[PDB]
């Protein structure tokens, strides 16, 4: 099946999944000086303060930190978006070397890691239906850097040698994940693919203009992680990312001037 290794990664994902030649893939390079402000895009708003997460999985792929979305408790409105997108999930990508790891790139620069938001408008009823639309989806990406530690990411830090191998899961309640944002939330906007097979084309991606700072001991934690399940040949899951996509015809909007 598919991964990020010589024999089944990104360059092979087409065979299985077209779509990955598409018309509106991602992640692509955020060429800064050719985005473009759009003054009439409204502030993202936020809204986390009744999150509920619920558990933490190795999938395989990356981990993934799940919420409770049968309810309006953490949502992402305004920016780009019209109507309410609920979060169902964050994972992250990363490299083995803190030079590389991001999906997206600002003007060809490459973060140690992207933390990626996944949320989907409520008017499409559950998350399945949502990925079979052009505005199912809105996945919030966050760039990390290394440098100072970031306090409101170790809880997730810690939990990871109990999921080390793919399908591990664990409880991961009163998880807050305000406490993984940067201050700012100017973002780039433009319209995208989810970065991984079925790469369904439904996505609203906004990028934060301010990466978080993360702790080389926090990524080194991260890739003490496994691709393999338990008892399987030990490979460490290290990028797990996917590299830029042609732009095409497509503009990258700029919340900020
Ligand atoms: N890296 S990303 O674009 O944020 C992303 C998010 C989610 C998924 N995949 C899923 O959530 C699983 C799916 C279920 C039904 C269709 S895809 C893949 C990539
Ligand atoms: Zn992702």
């Amino acid at each position: 099946h598919w991964g990020y290794g010589k024999h089944n990664g990104p360059e092979h994902w087409h065979k299985d999944f077209p779509i990955a030649k598409g018309e509106r893939q991602s992640p692509v390079d955020i060429d800064t000086h050719t985005a473009k402000y759009d003054p009439s895009l409204k502030p993202l708003s936020v809204s986390y303060d009744q999150a509920t997460s619920l558990r933490i999985l190795n999938n395989g792929h990356a981990f993934n930190v799940e919420f409770d979305d049968s309810q309006d408790k953490a949502v992402l409105k305004g920016g780009p978006l019209d109507g309410t997108y609920r979060l169902i999930q964050f994972h992250f990508h990363w490299g083995s070397l803190d030079g590389q790891g991001s999906e997206h790139t600002v003007d060809k620069k490459k973060y140690a890691a992207e933390l990626h938001l996944v949320h989907w408008n409520t008017k499409y009823g559950d998350f399945g239906k949502a990925v079979q639309q052009p505005d199912g989806l809105a996945v919030l990406g966050i760039f990390l850097k290394v440098g100072s530690a970031k306090p409101g990411l170790q809880k997730v830090v810690d939990v990871l040698d109990s999921i080390k191998t793919k399908g591990k899961s664990a409880d991961f309640t009163n998880f807050d994940p305000r406490g993984l944002l940067p201050e700012s939330l100017d973002y780039w906007t433009y319209p995208g693919s989810l970065t991984t097979p079925p790469l369904l084309e439904c996505v609203t991606w906004i990028v934060l203009k301010e990466p978080i700072s993360v702790s080389s001991e926090q990524v080194l934690k991260f890739r003490k992680l496994n691709f393999n399940g338990e008892g399987e040949p030990e490979e460490l899951m290290v990028d797990n990312w996917r590299p830029a996509q042609p732009l095409k015809n497509r503009q990258i909007k700029a919340s900020f001037k």
